[PDB]
């Protein structure tokens, strides 16, 4: 029995499209007497990141009871609705969004939404609450964002540049030699520390696995990410 | 459903602060002491202190699709207060300052109720949980309404990306004249076309999604760039 | 009955930290029907900073009727349950953190939190006072307080007014000299209108009670905090 629904956008606060969004739902939700708990994630997702969304939605919906998450942002197509094994489904564009979230939870049905009707995924994310699921065109395969190369997967609140590399691939108090190259050509080679925390090493760059088990560089009292002028993507190469 | 079960808030307070949850906390505090079972939901608290043109534009965007409801909006330079029920009962609680133009206009106004001193950021919280709980509202009437004058053409709100919204609900290179507040004008000229990623060498105007004719330029701030604020006057030519 | 938990933080929505405390909360309690309201009263507490949150905590809480209400912020570790004469809860680190909500709402005991289980204790541990109704444990004496008796900087408004901690315990009107001496060890004197709105007298600094009672410093449309480079802690005396 589905009965959450989550919204994660890159809408901000300053407009009223959250509020809107939430109105759809809540309006549909009321006109088949569903009730069901609309919860917010985060709607300050950097304008068109889907590395930052794909990074939160990883980092959120875990944790979560079987429900239905509707995330919006796209840099714009194809969009899609992804049952998990578990029973979770979650409603969005077909551009990686939910790569990283699809591969944790497991992909146990890929239906694409069709133009039966922006505010489609507000309304099949509550379609899929009444009905509790959703049916539709079975599709092959879905977009995925490349997990193959590494680079900057996300930047903190703070400046922290969070990697790529998981615990299970690197081999403490070491100083490792991590080189960085911008999408525009400039390469910068940093020297960390492997530490446990951030109160370590405060003299230098330090980096250590954060509570999402990814290799995390980072700058006590500091911002790394402003530091070394590293955005999303960037190259990464330990050694 | 003829039963009012939702509740949304809209205020200049920010997070920083406790006055939110403060107020979340009142509406719960009464809707409990009547058991009475309402979702309370927030659509933005983020809007420019004291900027109810700000206020007023959001509200006009978010409100419209929820099914009927109350609705507290807090924004207001320092008075009158008022109880808005429109025509499919929806109700709008806040002060009577303009905040409700836009969003009142599109919902029909059936009556206008003033909001007595029977009774502050604690004061229209209370009002519309009783407005849960009754089912509805009563008060002395009220005639019309502080209104925010939409036949003037001026600068309507600003995005979060710099995009400077004008009142204007046109025909077609176009040529806007702003008259800035210290009486300081800009002539700039715009490309009038359909997407945001058309013509990005130089500014553009288009009709966004609220219906509004808007002048932006491709991954730039023009509000910064123009140094246009609110309530500027604006004059196609 | 408990029927509403409230969340602060200090994690802000840049991440994805809050959804997963609001997942975990639901998933325990779906996992007991319990139902509930799960109420945020603000994120944006500034990183570490307990004075920030202890004011919005006094700030917010004592509206709410009997309830439960995670706090967590703390630049750490001690966790606790104070429960509340009339039956509110509050969860969160022992650091002084609930020490204006707790006195407002008297204390009637201090529970040790025992680690049988930090972001999922204080929810696992909130989540689980709802389902129960209440809670058990070593008994504290006595918490971390933060000592209201040291006359300095309470909080610093969104727009900059200097909130002290001097209570609603001279005359209105008067010229009231202030000293300022920051963590640095300088000192500032500046002379105030004690006044009663914010509008009065806007040419020099003001002084008046706020909303919750305590001695601010401000000035008309302008940064008090900045113009004197005023921070949390600053130690005030007025003469």
């Amino acid at each position: 029995i589905l009965d959450i629904i989550t919204l994660t956008t890159d809408f901000g606060t300053n407009e009223g499209y959250v509020g809107a969004m939430k109105g759809r739902i809540l309006n549909i939700l009321k006109k088949y007497n569903k009730d069901a708990k609309i919860i917010d994630i985060s709607h300050e997702i950097k304008p068109f990141n889907i590395y930052h969304g794909a990074y939160v939605l990883l980092t959120a919906i875990p944790y979560f009871p079987p429900s239905v998450h509707v995330a919006v942002i796209d840099p714009t197509r194809k969009s899609i609705v992804i049952e998990t094994k578990s029973g979770y489904y979650l409603v969005g564009p077909d551009n990686g969004l939910f790569t990283y979230v699809a591969e944790k939870l497991g992909i146990k049905r890929i239906i694409k939404i069709d133009e039966e009707r922006r505010d489609v995924y507000a309304v099949v994310g509550a379609e899929i609450l009444i009905n509790n699921g959703y049916d539709g065109e079975e599709l092959d395969e879905m977009v995925k964002i490349d997990e193959t190369k590494k680079r900057v997967i996300h930047i903190d609140r703070f400046g922290n540049i969070i990697t790529n590399i998981k615990k299970d691939e690197v081999t403490y108090y070491d100083t490792i030699m991590i080189k960085i190259r911008h999408k525009n050509g400039i390469e910068k080679i940093i020297k960390c520390k492997f530490v446990k925390s951030y109160f370590e090493e405060k003299n230098n760059f330090i980096c250590l696995i954060n509570s999402e088990g990814f290799l995390e560089i980072s700058k006590f009292m500091d911002n790394a990410s402003k530091l070394l002028n590293v955005d999303y993507l960037d190259e990464i190469e330990i050694e």
